[PDB]
């Protein structure tokens, strides 16, 4: 359950802006929240593309480990079909990107038919490095725009959700062009845009 | 110049024992000397880890203020980068741990990329409480062992050091397991081991 | 009243000896005909101005302290001077912990915890010897633009904050005093200063 | 495994460049074609002494390009950041066979080890890659090196190869340095002044 596609199943709360480019290579720097409270569902911070195929590509928060884990789903294939070509033993399974840190996220919509996300960042132990992840055989063609989201999602009821965290997407570029996002939805969130940066705080 | 790294620079004299465990959390109760003479150099009492990154974490004798001041170095970052998250106003600047008292030192080699040292003890004025010291971004990984030293370090001639003081590391545990130290070096010092306890007297 | 500039001032009404605050230096600044300072210090029998001075030459907030008649020429740096003085200082937009000792063995000491332009994170211990400070009436919080030529050729725009204000391991809620082309807001033990002329 | 410094568990040619200076530059002619079957082919310089470094290219059969490659001390490719030009010369792109690349290495630029490449990728983009490992804090160094190798985690006895590359216009701290042959292991290394040719044939 996720409408990141401007249909209706944002089965949760949060904020969303749209980056109006059909480009193929997205890059941003994400300021992960210094702390987060989320008490009924699962917090996510992600980019992705929409309009044609849909993708949720970014981070998913872990209370058990207190880390922002790499997360990606393209079309009908998600988390079980993500391979890790580099950095897997420093940023996956128990590990993830540390709270309060900057991570650089580069997304290739279609790189030889594969969808690739590259993270530069620091894990909980303090290792500073690269994770390369990919879903293969996505063969993404036409895309209409890219997104910038901060959410709490749930399979329970949304009205029991409780949250407070804030994040930032800075130096957003697509095909090496700076793109200014446009606010789309604000559901218990406050979304601020300034040039090719967008800051999102989710509070409920 | 130090040489807790088991090779030369021991611009000084003192005793050393190794504690042969690779664990991440170290605990001991230190009986600081009731009495000290040190005439040419600066007396240290410390633990810390070695191999991968070397560290000196304990106390440094202050003759101006007649207390055992906190001291910690990890890798290339030293006293200048030690932050005091709790208790700085009772155990640092011109305060410290009083001669002859017992201090409980806990050392975390990597608590989320930071090296934390926690001291429980008594300052010159009889205040009994906690000092939490930390150097952030030490990002320590594999260590080979832990250490226990009492030394007089100099900047000039070790040949001119005069000293007489003795101290003990007691109730030593690493990851909650009692470890017996193993004598390593004795240079104008007497090192004695008794279960998870080591006694060191530095006489010249 | 010799504020030879614009700026905001609040007072901290305690007579205690040990003051701490973490200061959020401005992320942005324009100052066009004066020198921008951010500082605390104490009042009422040997004054002091203890904080930062913006360096236009090097784009940092340099350490700054004057106590009575002794000025920056008599400020010792016992630790950290290689990373936070001369060409260096505290970087714009970073938070620095400032601890001021009014009389530590007769010396006034200001200890900063902060980060320089290069990203070094560490301590500066700065001191003026033989200040021999006795009775004090209160402590202060300022953000000013000081000039030594004319005061209406000053254009400026910068904001800052001092929070977690403590005096004598205790605290205090500041009280606004002066608003000289500045807007000051107090919330508990925090004061927000915004100098806009 | 790598012995740019017993662990040359591969084949190739090595010359040393006997200068302790801080900045190295050279033009590399990358092979027009390469056969390499039971290992990974590398072309690289770097320094020796207190902190070893391997800094240059590694060959990719899947993409048929010479990818940038750098390892300093214990921190390697996973901790290389690309400050400029990453979208033209990394991921599936690299430097194109048969082309010239200017490699400029800083052992220590504000504690950081930086390698700058000026070259042409497979699609014909002519430009700069700046790569760096941060917080290497390289101190004293013994010499610089030039190598063409095939390395393996398998059996070196099953390696096969045929490629030839050249280091030209070698300067360290802007002085011209004549390399001296160190090892030839199924390699023929040639030197003419500040140029060295390497052909690795097994």
């Amino acid at each position: 359950k996720t409408a990141e596609a401007a249909s209706q199943l944002t089965d949760g709360i949060g904020g969303r802006a749209y980056l109006n480019s059909t480009g193929a290579i997205f890059v941003t720097k994400i300021q992960l929240p210094s702390s987060i409270q989320v008490s009924n569902g699962t917090a996510y911070i992600y980019s992705g593309f929409s309009g044609g195929t849909e993708s949720d590509i970014g981070f998913q928060y872990s209370d058990k480990y207190n880390v922002w884990k790499p997360y990606m789903k393209v079309g009908s294939k998600g988390q079980d079909q993500v391979q890790y070509l580099e950095g897997g033993s420093q940023f996956t399974n128990t590990k993830g990107f540390r709270p309060g840190s900057t991570v650089q996220l580069t997304i290739y919509k279609n790189l030889n038919g594969n969808t690739r996300a590259t993270y530069w960042g620091t894990n909980n132990a303090g290792y500073n490095g690269r994770l390369i992840s990919e879903i293969s055989k996505t063969n993404v063609g036409s895309i209409s725009k890219w997104k910038a989201l901060a959410t709490v999602a749930t399979t329970g009821s949304r009205q029991s959700i409780k949250s407070n965290f804030s994040t930032s997407f800075t130096n957003i570029t697509i095909d090496n062009k700076a793109i200014t996002p446009v606010i789309d939805t604000q559901d218990f969130a406050k979304v601020t845009v300034s040039g090719n940066s967008v800051s999102l705080s989710v509070v409920k």
